[PDB]
């Protein structure tokens, strides 16, 4: 079938099949380690737990192990396809738990559509798990199953499909009512859809203060009125209204809030006209919402809008709810997830939306936190903890809350969140600038890697790409690769660009005494690399990305000739290694073969200032094959480099010469060279020659199991980066994210002066 | 209680428990999640809905085993409960991952009733590729297993029932082969009616024993046909028509005793009256029915197996389930039938009757050791073959070499490289009459060195010789409380008999390099110089230094004393132990800026070492460039590769190239298919000391791979200098490989 589907298929099938693997968190390499992990040593925890059962939480994974359980009768938007065919989404859901709350998950697909047998099978699994996440079970069975297992089991039971939308949209409505000066007891709500999510929406809205009579529920047969027989059951009567309205159009007349849990296009302009002033629209249907935010505001300008789409503001995404909720539950070793806790989550999210460089402004286009916000865990998980204890369902009290947030941050390290946060920041930047995306030029307009990355990139609003090349030939490669998301992208052929000759004049004037006269300037300016560099220089672009298809020197050279270094700056490649507790910055990985002490120092200063952009204390090591010897050669160079750097930046920890492990490992430093002023391990590593840097970062990238992003060109006046030609597509995507950042930053600085 | 306390903290420290579920694929970024979850995840779903079998292609199913228990028969603690059994189930899981690379969900079920238990497990089938029932008390377990085996279409296997049967079965085959018995005539009595017994009888009969020649006993005595007292459906399976009623009566003239019982049950009288060449399987835990020394005291002709590791012929289940399930899953089988269990038995037995060299088949080696790295490669394919032949397989394995490759991928260097080294050292010693390698450690007062030596002498790795003032070294040894080193030889250099002969030698070597006799004497008083000379003159087999001194100062007296072999160059070499492969990095320590020629020779040295471990070396000359050959190191590395290829035309040697280009074959094929390096490189030669040194140290710290070394190559005798940043575990590894280098050199010298 399609391209994206094929990618997903290969994603699941390549290497190890599936998306999860169960590994040891403790040593198990030697026979002794196994004598502790298994017999005869493993008897010790058992004996303990046998005598004091609660201690299962102390000696086993339970305190962080959640079950994602399903019979696959309501998978995503695919319906009743079976448990086995539902296994990939349950593995996926597990991944969300791990990435957002650091929770371990076993995905359990049960072959039981009978409620009775499903519950009998699951109930009895309780000793194994810290909590149960029911997922993708069709209505009305899911209601019966969750209600039953919620009490029969002494660990939390939570069907996300029912309550996620209710919780998140609950927060969104709290804030929207606050903006429009509504009080909920008077708010008239209409819910369209009778799936698993609808009932929980009405209940949560009432828990927040809305009145039942002011809420009207609809399904495929229309308004769910009291006394209806056609297509009803026990649970659809739970919120049947005694309203006179019978069609969807009639329920929404003079209405305040629309909660759409149905089908695309279901909400019509006629319906919109007859809502109350400042109508609140939740169009949560999948794959397309009941109406797009643009159509809704087109019909009625005072509207407030939320979707399940990330393309549009106010995305309600279930990922805002279950990770923090289960987190709070597990850390308090709670017996359930009750209404007090769900409400605690609702309010925590809502409050979070209502409160470095830029930040999202609270308003009609910002009603709830963004999914890639690292603070949701920090804010929500503890309020859930608090609510669990206050309700008495917690069995373990949390006393030190700061210490608790430390424990939560540890769960959210750079290997999980750095890129996520970068992307968010790009979004805060564009949003805070009236929404324009940075204009980024790609001189390699026919590069397969580049076009494929741009698909991802344009879809997620990271930049506005401009491609360079012959328009017919690039439109052709784009069609051959079947990437339709790029039919709008600007394509420019340099020689026929209107600003071409002014560009050549500029290059000429810049390099007329460096071997480039008008003839030659014209020649060079016809080259996309040069044209791109000049667009960036002249402000016709906010940044540029090249080198996907040629060696670094050739790609970087026009950048250095056109844009040049800023005062005292030095052109230098820099990469991030995204580890779990920290990230390391490596420089210079691309430009300088054999930098002097002076040059190494400046590189250090540049990397340092970048690290600071990310709110980290840079701690710098000048790497060598030597430990504090200062011997003739590389040792003296790196020692002097550290000395110079410290003189220009006396506030920073900068040390050298030292070996790499001495540098990154603080115990080694304290045990062997405690006189060193570098403490806590360095996070910035500058190399003595191009061999060491280029080789190190590439090896780490290939055989280490840590993401590394870059190289990023530092030292230059305007925004430009040269990819490693060995890059992957996902690599280019990460690169362009950070180029979008650099571009946004530099544009901001230019607009100040 | 101290071992107990250690185990407790082991479980309590860091993350509670012993397991965590991690992603095997990228899933941090927006794109990655759009593939791991909605909307991309719809694609595999839609596929599986269409063809349920594809659940094996797009999910962990084909490598996921449930270790399921209710905690009614946990280890040797009995009916202790589901929550209390959780630690051993996680543990069992760790064993699955380590011995077969199988992922496991530990499932502790709160159900003592057979019908509800079975109803809960039956319905989990879509989740797992197989079910390993564990620690469920008899007789429930019998009913449960038979039932779920019928009801479920994925393999069902209660290891407690069949493990001892299978392993001791292999053992019995071999023991009978040594003693020239045919199974048809062998008289067996098995003592104990636990979960293990019936399956023992069943497997023995499958191997050729007659039901009539087998007697079962429990606490009340012989299980005869027509006995009523305390019998049940399953104790009837092997009721004998024997006239014997006591155990002692059954064992009279018997060939085999299978003890699945209690300590002391086998007595000299019943033992005296077993047949000639009695076979004793004393597998009670914690203590055997009888110790091997006492059984041989009573009957010298006895062959003995225990469940304990202290003694030869250990019967341990860990030899069974990992390959059994491996074979099962890889053929995507619907069950584990008797045919497969037998395949396991026969393969285990054959493997024992066959690293560089191995053990001697006889009465003290009837089966492989539990930690034999050959087991998975040997057993899993025979299980698979049996699975296919018996029709329970749903996916045929076509290429057996491709399959053994895949199993090697599962049991890669990160799990077994050091293990195999240790085994190889042991077998070298063993094949050479038990002499341990003489390794001299000049830093006799180094705490890190002493701590490593504890493990080293404990594990029969070498004969250490410490250097320093005997007083101060014993003083520190007592201070650190390491009692295993009260026997170790300690030498004060100037007080050694061969001291002056050593100084003369140094003199004659360096009399024209700035050293006359006085100076020679003076230097030879230095432990580093003394150690070097000791190794040189053969008064030691090797040396390891550099724990408390910088590398240059440590390595210099070695190079001045022992020196390089012809055409050789001193070079530091490291291994990176990854999961699919190991990488070799050189030269990581000595040469600041090796020439092309030097880089070539370094390459050759690394190559020969890799070949020593049975790998095809593939060499990349690293640069900041891809096949540019520009002035500078690119040119140097291109030339280096050309020279290497000239000296070893049979090898894949290529350059100049970047590191990702080198280790990654896709990059290479995508960008530089003209190159002669195919399949990724495993030997990486660096253009300078900065790059090599920084690389191995960085990888070691932030990478998640063990890195071992540096090892000094190019020198005439076995000597290595540690990185001063080494940890103690680092020193034990280093000394392992030093022992190997030492053994090898001694062997070639005797030629
Ligand atoms: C991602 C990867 O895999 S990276 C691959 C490994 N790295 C490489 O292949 C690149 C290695 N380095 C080089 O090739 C060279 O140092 C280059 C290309 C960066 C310099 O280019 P050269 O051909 O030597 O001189 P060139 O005229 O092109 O210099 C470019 C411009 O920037 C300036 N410039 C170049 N390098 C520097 C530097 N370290 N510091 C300050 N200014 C510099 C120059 O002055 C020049 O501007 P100007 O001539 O108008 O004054
Ligand atoms: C694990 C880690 O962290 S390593 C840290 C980084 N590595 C280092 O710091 C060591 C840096 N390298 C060096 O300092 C030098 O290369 C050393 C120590 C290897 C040798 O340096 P020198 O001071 O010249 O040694 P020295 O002059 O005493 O001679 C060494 C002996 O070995 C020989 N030798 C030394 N290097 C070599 C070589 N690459 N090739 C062949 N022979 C050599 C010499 O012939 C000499 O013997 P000779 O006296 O008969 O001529």
């Amino acid at each position: 079938t399609t391209n994206f589907d094929q990618e997903a298929l290969l994603y699941h099938q390549q290497g190890k099949p599936g998306k999860i693997e169960v590994i040891s968190s403790k040593p198990c390499a030697t026979e002794k380690d196994l004598s502790l992990a298994y017999s005869p040593g493993v008897a010790a925890p058992c004996k303990a737990i046998a005598k004091d059962p609660a201690k299962v939480y102390d000696y086993t994974a339970k305190g962080n192990l959640v079950a994602v359980i399903s019979n696959g009768t309501a998978v995503l938007g695919l319906g009743n396809i079976g448990p086995a065919a539902g296994k990939p989404v349950m593995e996926g859901k597990g991944i969300l738990f791990k990435q957002f709350a650091g929770i371990d998950v076993f995905d359990i697909e049960v072959a039981a559509t009978d409620v009775d047998v499903f519950c009998n099978a699951v109930r009895v699994l309780e000793p194994t798990f810290g909590g149960i996440n029911l997922e993708d079970i069709k209505a009305p069975e899911c209601f019966e199953i969750e209600e039953r297992l919620k009490k029969e089991m002494n660990i939390p039971v939570f069907h996300d499909d029912q309550h996620g939308t209710a919780i998140v949209s609950g927060a969104a409505l709290l804030n929207a009512c606050s903006i429009t000066n509504r009080k909920m007891e008077t708010v008239r709500i209409v819910v369209n859809g009778a799936g698993a999510s609808a009932n929980s929406c009405a209940k949560i809205f009432i828990a927040l203060g809305a009145r039942r009579e002011n809420i009207i529920m609809c399904d495929s047969q229309g308004v769910i009125y009291k006394g209806r027989t056609a297509g009803m059951n026990k649970y659809k009567e739970y919120f049947a209204s005694e309203t006179e309205a019978r069609t969807l159009t009639e329920a929404l007349r003079g209405a305040d809030v629309f909660v759409g849990l149905s089908v695309a296009g279901a909400l019509t302009p006629e319906m919109l006209k007859d809502m109350a002033k400042d109508p609140i629209i939740f169009a949560m249907a999948n794959p397309e919402p009941e109406i797009t935010p643009d159509k809704a505001r087109a019909a009625r300008p005072d509207a407030i809008i939320a979707t399940g789409r990330s393309d549009y503001p106010n995305q309600v995404n279930n990922v805002l709810g279950f990770p923090s909720i289960f987190r709070g539950a597990l850390d308090t070793r709670s017996t359930q997830i009750n209404e007090e806790m769900k409400l605690a989550a609702v309010h925590a999210l809502a409050k979070l939306a209502r409160e470095g460089g830029k930040s999202f402004k609270f308003g009609r286009d910002y009603l709830i936190p963004k999914p890639f916000d690292t603070r949701v865990l920090l804010w929500v998980a503890p309020e859930v903890a608090k609510a669990a204890m206050k309700s008495g369902v917690a069995t373990r009290a949390i006393e030190d809350w700061d210490q608790y947030r430390e424990s939560l941050e540890a769960l959210q390290g750079p290997s999980k969140v750095f890129i996520r946060s970068a992307i968010n920041r790009v979004h805060q930047n564009s949003a805070a600038n009236g929404g324009e995306l940075p204009r980024i030029v790609f001189p390699e307009g026919t590069s397969t890697k580049v076009l494929k990355a741009l698909a991802t990139l344009v879809e997620e609003k990271i930049c506005q790409p401009i491609l360079l090349g012959y328009p017919e030939r690039v439109k052709e490669k784009i069609k051959a690769l079947d990437i339709p998301l790029l039919n709008d992208v600007s394509i420019v052929h340099p020689s026929s660009h209107p600003k071409y000759f002014s560009f050549v004049e500029k290059l000429y004037s810049l390099r007329q005494r460096k071997g480039i006269n008008l003839g030659e300037a014209e020649r060079l300016m016809a080259d996309p690399n040069y044209f791109a560099a000049m667009m960036v220089n002249q402000g016709e672009a906010d940044g540029m990305v090249s080198g996907s298809s040629i060696n670094y020197a050739d790609a970087v050279r026009p950048i250095l000739q056109t844009i040049g270094v800023y005062k005292e700056g030095i052109p230098a490649g820099l990469n991030f290694v995204l580890l779990e507790d920290k990230f390391l910055v490596l420089a210079d990985t691309t430009v300088n073969l054999n930098p002097t002490a002076e040059q190494c120092a400046q590189i250090a200063l540049q990397a340092a200032k970048i690290v600071e952009y990310f709110g980290i204390e840079p701690r710098v090591a000048m790497l060598s094959y030597s430990n504090f010897s200062g011997a003739e050669g590389t040792p003296r160079k790196m020692k002097k480099a550290a000395e110079i750097a410290r003189s220009l930046r006396p506030d920073l920890m900068i040390e050298g010469d030292m070996q790499a492990d001495t540098a990154v490992n603080p115990e080694i430093m304290e045990r062997l060279f405690p006189f060193s002023g570098l403490k806590g391990g360095a996070n910035v590593l500058v190399f003595p020659n191009l061999e060491s840097s280029n080789i190190a970062y590439k090896l780490i990238q290939q055989i280490g199991k840590a993401e590394v992003i870059g190289p990023f060109l530092t030292g230059v006046r305007r925004s430009a980066n040269v990819l490693q030609r060995t890059t992957t597509v996902d690599g280019i995507v990460n690169s362009v994210v950070f180029t979008a950042l650099e571009a946004q930053y530099i544009k901001e600085v230019l607009k100040s002066r």
